[PDB]
């Protein structure tokens, strides 16, 4: 496969998953790994190794179901698990109307350069996480130019199989 087309295609799958979630107020914590590791907290949660989409991000997130307490880390090209431990932030900045969602997102952040998504279950705001610092609430085209900047590395090229 080609890195561009799979890169586009994860921010799509957060773009509409998100959107889906928000519309109707589920919760949801998603976790994009990039060059820090996050294996120990996918050994956390319920393997899945799953191919991206939209579709199974928002199943996952179904409330009372199996897998949806806890967070989706994605890895590589797979959502990697489901129902996975975060490190909660202690903070005392973190406002105290936000839910254990965004500070598991915001501690996960200050020890990792991952990504962190997360759809509130009480208002249907779309935050973001990153090196220790919360973006609440953000637009459509806020979250897109985030997700743009920070999950694709590769600009226009030959499209290729073996560039990793
Ligand atoms: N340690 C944690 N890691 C990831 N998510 C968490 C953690 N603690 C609470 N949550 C989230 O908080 C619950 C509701 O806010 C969600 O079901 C769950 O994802
Ligand atoms: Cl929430």
């Amino acid at each position: 496969s080609r890195i561009e087309r799979e890169q586009h295609h994860l921010i799509e799958s957060i773009e509409k998953s998100t959107q889906y979630m928000a519309k109707r107020r589920i919760g949801a914590l998603i976790s994009v790994a990039r060059d820090t590791g996050m294996d120990d907290y996918i050994e956390t949660g319920i393997p899945l190794n799953a191919k991206i989409s939209s579709q199974l991000l928002i199943n996952i997130f179904i409330p009372n179901t199996p897998l949806h307490d806890g967070a989706v880390i994605i890895k590589g090209n797979e959502i990697a698990s489901a129902a996975s431990y975060l490190p909660l932030s202690d903070s005392p900045f973190l406002s105290k109307e936000l839910g254990t969602r965004h500070r598991a997102a915001l501690g996960i952040s200050e020890v990792t350069d991952s990504i962190t998504i997360v759809v509130s279950e009480e208002t249907g705001g779309i935050s973001l996480t990153k090196g220790g610092e919360l973006f609440r609430d953000v637009s459509e085209e806020e979250l897109h130019k985030i997700l743009l900047k920070e999950l694709v590395t590769v600009t226009a090229k030959k499209p290729s199989i073996f560039s990793k």
